[PDB]
């Protein structure tokens, strides 16, 4: 067992707050905001040795990232940004920083009760997206 065990599984989006304004701040255009904001993704998290894999599946896009904690990687996001990402575990929270074009956004995934609470922050705008086990 590892602390990260609490994240493993299939998680379904159950609520979202302020995601449209967060996407505006990230620079996402109108049409992608509307279609992406409509999505109800599942977030599938698994661990094999030191490698964590996080899949996002939805009607909009399916994405997958695999990574080792603290080791930067290149990622293409669902909205087609080309970003440099680093994910760490900080006090029980998975902290995902994405850098591109001199910008940065931070995505925090935390277990709270039976939920996975995900806070996304860009330029002082936060969106909170909550997932429950499938
Ligand atoms: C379908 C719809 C939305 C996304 C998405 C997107 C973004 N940020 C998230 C953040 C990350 C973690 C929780 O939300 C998700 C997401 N990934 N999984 N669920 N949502 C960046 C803003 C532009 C839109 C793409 C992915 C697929």
């Amino acid at each position: 067992s590892h602390m990260c065990d609490a994240f493993v599984g299939t998680w379904k989006l159950v609520s979202s707050e302020n995601f449209d304004d967060y996407m505006k701040e990230v620079g996402v255009g109108f049409a992608t905001r509307k279609v992406a904001g409509m999505a109800k993704p599942n977030m599938i998290i698994s661990v094999n040795g030191d490698v964590i894999t996080i899949k996002s599946e939805s009607t909009f896009k399916n994405t997958e990232i695999s990574f080792i904690l603290g080791q930067e990687f290149d990622e293409v996001t669902a909205d087609d940004r080309k970003v440099k990402s680093t994910i760490t575990l900080d006090g029980g929270v998975l902290v995902h920083v994405q850098k591109w074009d001199g910008k940065s956004t931070t995505i925090k995934r935390k277990r709270e009760d039976d939920k996975l609470v995900v806070e996304c922050v860009m330029k002082g705008v936060t969106s909170t997206r909550v997932y429950e086990r499938a």
